[PDB]
DNA sequence: TGTGGAT
DNA sequence: GGTTATCCACA
DNA sequence: GTAATAC
DNA sequence: AACCGTATTAC
């Protein structure tokens, strides 16, 4: 039931037959359609293959996908592996030419290396190579489709005696027709493979264990030593026919590519705006489409489709789940998306699918995007070079700390808990005035996290350690109170639970305590929560020891947990473990760049208008000459030329004069224009002084942070305690 | 496994407890969140409930949803039904306030009427009424939100505290938050219910059997007698508290609403453009978004999400599957969508989901939309009154016959097979010249269907009957050929199969014939089809009788089938069974309206431009005076007034003069404007003649249809034979 | 075991 | 529309 | 026992 | 991403 289904070849022939291991059932379908059914079999992989270096050998051998591979190859598994029983001469791995494709290659290669080594050794395991590019279009009798695998092969194809043709940049196998798949990647005559060889059993064994073994620290080290976070990779001169590569180099190049991508571009937040790329794209796309807080909700499926088609070439379930999370006020301290409909619950009940719900950006989310239209932040080409997207948002509140981040990458993970907006701003403002400020002083403004689920955080020293180093362990404990009853009876009443805990599962875990009588005293467990309030009632038997029961429950259920800070974020393209000081100084440095770039943008605009207004006032004095000149001129371009040469107007002034509508000649009021010149000069002065003076800039930064605080501040929800 | 999961009430209490039967798991989730958990239980319904009047009893008691309803109510079924054992005092049906909601009510009420009648009889079965409208005035005072169920309650709310207020039109329970659901529809204090009463067991029994029984003809008749296809329905008038209604009237109102909707707005094509609403929306939306044949493909999920958000308030799987079908050249003779990726196959393998594929309109589909921008076709408000959509497309080729339609409605179905485009145009052009043309003569141009799957159609007389009446039965038979082998030995080779037949299932069925040895002689069945062509090989045993085998197979497999024509389409809002004559004359009448409206649009545009050009020629002769005049004027309106009074320009001319940009005075070439005057006058004359003379209009209609034919004609694929 | 973006 | 897998780091 | 738009 | 239900008409 759980594995890809094998489409076998029509005829047995272990001399020639090929098993295609295909990334995904949909591309598996295309391969089924495009293949030569006589000798090529198709086994689709349902996403990420089990890591056979990490998992246990019972567990590996109860994995459906692995079993159906061992069945099909018909040769046992290593120890019992008879290459002379093998049903194929080639096992051909065919994935997307993308980073998750690279990962899948890695995982499969570790299975073959670890349990079918003769197969690898004999050079029977191959890879793929789909094209990255398709060029050209000239109708039916076509003369205008070729394919390319490198930028250099692409440059070659651009030279075609034609003009501009069409270029497709392939994102995956799922954009290719079965004809195209066969021609480019499955036909022995025309495909390009990589034969995987072992050049050195010792260097291979090392490289596979470091990349794919249980131990993080060597993999982290390998990544620090090998991955170039601030440089692109050069990428191979694509050789045709077959081309050998060592298991060593394939594993290193593939896992390097994947690692770098999921570190920088998936699971870890940017230190400045606090966003993962998917979250930033959600916000930018919704904002670009005017799906803001002040306008009506818009069908989720529409938002998600625009996000996917314009910015984020990944599954809609990934996009939609991230958008839903941004709407849930038990996950985010300051929700960034407002969602009508079933956006889930603290019981973890499934949110309605995107066909049902509708959404827009929250008001505070607009503050993440404030001044994105004023060239405040670096943009980059989207995935297919049709549109630009921000690499970071202006971020007028410090979202990294306010909403936190929880992610799992390669060689790194991150847990940054949420914080109270007012308190974070208070620390930031202090640090604007005192750049060398120390943790003890900062903690007067920012004493600890502020979970949206409230509860009690215990461990002042551990907060401090986390704020210093990025790592610490604190206790988070449910808010409880005792309530008397009839019968000489008490009940424990829970009104706030720990962050990230599922209420329904907690209730079940507590009820199992009672059922198994692990501790004595429990009469009944009732969830009495409703739409207005969380309320769990643990009703105790007559003369139960309520302290014994409550302490048992703190210890052995998630009624209390440990929260481990592991504060990692992307800073200068590279993952970095950070305390509060780097977090806040990065934010400040970011706001500095934003305010300066905004001020330049606005000043340029005001100067252009000023120069135009000066030109219009001058035009009055020479109106008859200007009209005559324009009438004499051959066209618009010529008229402007004559204005500059004859009368010393700038380009911008000349463009403005020649595009005036005739009816504007009714107005000869220079006084209103002079008033505007003066207003513009005042503004330019203020903007120039912000650019020319660090302290003027910093004082504007504080004024704006204080405004955000005043508008969005809410009371702290979690209480802080020192020890137990 | 297959049923909605019950969320029970906390405390048993048959006096007060309520079972909510909720349309869909997602709204079931919202109901779970919004309820009062003490007495309200939630049983979600997974879509359409089994029709307990139609289906067997084997099937009814094998149905998971029905069984879990019987279980939960706790009162046996039918014969053994004890109302004093019932676990709820109220069974409350809560659906979307939409047509499929109405259908679900209908199906449930038939179950309770037939197998829990005492429950209905005692007035314990109710229907929750969700609001249609929410009215709001944004952030502020308090947020300010009231609800409405009728247009009259809506009109009231417009006054109330409304003016600069936003109105949400609810499309489903899926757009409501759990607190909104409780306030409006689940709280006993504030909800409005309908108690379902039996006023008359005899009238009820009849009304349930006609609407829900397996006999179509009475239902068809009931629909003809009761449903008003060309009138709106009256508003309910919504009373407070509970309000009783007879099972008779409920069933009639609800099933009438459903019937009309799926007849007019779902399963049946419009006779003019040949489209179902979902298909027309796919085309209009993709065309509006510039997703045409000449431009880059676009991610399917983007198209689909725009279609859903702007036009088609239904599931993405419905939309995407319809788009995919429009792309499959074994379903459509002239594909309307071009789709890259896995768009399925003749084996029925699942198309890739919308996250993988990308799409655009085909070139010929552009001809369905030609001149949509020239006020050629009636538009109507979309589902939420934000955007207009066409009720029918201009349709520059007769798509109803060319691409056909297969559909299943209420009381009616449709099968219209595909046809060859050139042939259909030939018939249409003949009929333009010979309005009273008869079937025998039309069939010289249009001899029969042309399936995109080819094969052999047999039964000339039955084609003629179908072309006369809309109904007939023809044989469709696979194209076959014999091939010799070494061993002397023969094989039957199939290269074309019947329309709508799955190849893989046919192959399997033939192989079962071999295995069961129903006819002597079959050695092996092999599908040897590949990307370049269909080829199924039936290898016979030495000295098998080819003809005996082939005859067995035609008779007892789908290697040959009957195609039953049942040509139903919507004509003047009403379903109608139609032969070729009404189909073609409707088309012609449609193109007449289009060409006339286009000609009026273009003529009006030319006349406006002509008047402007006349004024611009006059301006040039008095340009100095005009510029001086404008300079003497106080403002735009004064300048125009001075132009009218001093020089007799019209309003339109004056507005055009005074909004000229100064650079436009570089071009005062009166001869070029005179040339333009002449060209415009010639065009107006041509356009006027089309409007003033039917034959001029019909000649243009034929010229255009012949151009389409010349561009898009392809040879016949199906062969026709006279005897079956 | 479970967190959250991915296949 | 629920259900069912995997990866990755870190308790 | 399957077709195609719906839940 | 496969797999699994139902309505509706008509063979
Ligand atoms: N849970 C619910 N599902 C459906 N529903 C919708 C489907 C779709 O939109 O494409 C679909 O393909 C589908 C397949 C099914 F097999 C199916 N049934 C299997 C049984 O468990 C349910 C159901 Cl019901 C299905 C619904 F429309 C509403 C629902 F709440
Ligand atoms: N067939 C394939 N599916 C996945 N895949 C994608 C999911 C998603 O996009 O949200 C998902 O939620 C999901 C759940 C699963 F339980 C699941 N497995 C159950 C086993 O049968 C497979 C798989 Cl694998 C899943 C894939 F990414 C690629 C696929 F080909
Ligand atoms: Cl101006
Ligand atoms: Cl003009
Ligand atoms: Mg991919
Ligand atoms: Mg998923
Ligand atoms: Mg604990
Ligand atoms: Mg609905
Ligand atoms: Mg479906
Ligand atoms: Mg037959």
């Amino acid at each position: 039931l759980l594995s890809g289904k094998l489409t076998p070849a029509q005829s047995k022939n272990p001399a020639k037959n090929e098993l295609y291991l295909v990334e995904g059932d949909s591309a598996g379908g295309s391969a089924k359609q495009g293949r030569d059914r006589k000798f090529q079999a198709i086994l689709p992989l349902r996403g990420k293959v089990i890591n056979t270096a990490k998992a246990k050998m019972a567990d590996i051998l109860k994995n459906e996908e692995i079993n159906t591979m061992i069945y099909t190859i018909g040769a046992g598994v290593g120890a019992d592996f008879s290459i002379e029983d093998a049903n194929y001469d080639k096992i051909i791995i065919m994935t997307d030419a993308d980073t998750d494709g690279a990962h899948i290659q890695t995982l499969l290669l570790t299975f073959f290396y670890r349990y079918m080594r003769p197969l690898v050794e004999a050079g029977h395991v191959y890879i793929a190579l789909p094209p990255l590019y398709k060029m050209s279009k000239g109708k039916g009798k076509k003369e205008e489709v070729a394919y390319a695998w490198t930028d250099g092969e692409l440059e070659e194809l651009r030279k075609q005696f034609g003009k501009g043709a069409t270029l497709q940049r392939y994102k995956g196998l799922g954009e290719m027709n079965a004809d195209q798949l066969w021609e480019t990647t499955m036909n022995p005559e025309t495909r390009t493979l990589i034969r995987v060889t072992i050049e050195d059993l010792a260097r291979a064994e090392r490289r596979v264990n470091v990349l794919m073994g249980d131990k993080v620290e060597p993999r982290r080290k390998w990544i620090e030593d090998n991955v170039k976070f601030t440089l692109e990779e050069a990428t191979v001169f694509h050789m045709s026919n077959i081309q050998n590569m060592s298991l060593e180099d394939i594993m290193g190049e593939r896992f390097g590519r994947y690692s770098k991508y999921i570190i920088q571009d998936r699971a870890l937040p940017d230190i400045r705006d606090g966003l993962k790329p998917v979250q930033r794209r959600i916000l930018y796309s919704m904002n670009k489409d005017s799906n803001t807080f002040d306008k009506s909700y818009r069908k989720s499926a529409k938002s998600v489709g625009n996000i996917m088609g314009n910015f984020h070439p990944h599954g809609d379930s990934s996009i939609y789940d991230a958008m839903v999370r941004m709407s849930q006020n038990w996950k985010n301290r300051e929700i960034l998306v407002e969602m009508h409909g079933n956006n889930g619950s603290m019981d973890g009940d499934p949110p309605a699918a995107m066909r049902y719900t509708e959404a827009r950006l929250s008001e505070i989310a607009g503050y993440l995007l404030q001044d994105i239209e004023k060239k405040t932040v670096p943009f980059a080409w989207n995935f297919d070079d049709t549109e630009k997207e921000p690499t970071v948002l202006p971020a007028a509140f410090p979202n990294l700390l306010v909403n936190g981040s929880t992610g799992i990458s390669a060689g790194y993970a991150t847990d940054i808990p949420p914080h109270n907006l007012a308190e974070v701003i208070d620390a930031a403002v202090y640090m604007i005035d005192h750049p060398t400020a120390k943790i003890d002083k900062l903690m007067e403004f920012l004493p600890g996290p502020d979970f949206p689920t409230g509860a009690i955080i215990q461990g002042r020293d551990e907060i401090k350690k986390a704020y210093e180093t990025g790592k610490g362990r604190v206790v988070v404990r449910s808010k409880t109170e005792i309530e008397k009853l009839k019968g000489g009876k008490e009940q424990i009443v829970i009104t706030e639970i720990p962050y990230e805990i599922n209420k329904a599962n907690l209730v079940k875990k507590i009820d199992d305590v009672r059922v198994n009588n692990k501790v004595a005293g429990i009469a009944e467990v009732r969830d009495e929560s409703d739409r207005d309030g969380l309320r769990i009632a643990i009703e105790l038997k007559k003369d139960a020891n309520t302290e014994l029961v409550l302490n048992y429950l703190f210890k052995y259920t998630d009624l209390q947990i440990n929260y481990n800070f592991n504060m990692v974020a992307i800073d200068n393209f590279t993952p970095r473990q950070v305390g509060i000081v780097p977090i806040l100084s990065s934010y400040i440095a970011h706001r500095r760049e934003v305010i300066l770039a905004r001020s330049r943008f606005d000043k340029e605009k005001a100067e252009k208008r000023l120069h135009i207004v000066e030109g219009l006032i001058r035009v009055i004095s020479i109106l008859d000459e200007v009209i005559a000149l324009i009438r004499a001129s051959e066209n618009k371009a010529d008229a402007k030329e004559n204005l500059k040469v004859s009368y010393d107007f700038t380009e911008e002034q000349a463009e403005a004069i020649v595009t005036l509508q005739l009816y504007r000649l009714t107005n000869t009021d220079v006084v209103v224009l002079q008033e505007e010149e003066a207003e513009l000069r005042e503004k330019i002065a203020m903007l120039a002084a912000i650019i020319g003076d660090e302290r003027t800039m910093y004082n504007l930064m504080k004024k704006e942070l204080r405004e955000v605080k005043k508008k969005f501040a809410t009371p702290r929800l979690s209480s802080l305690e020192d020890t137990a």
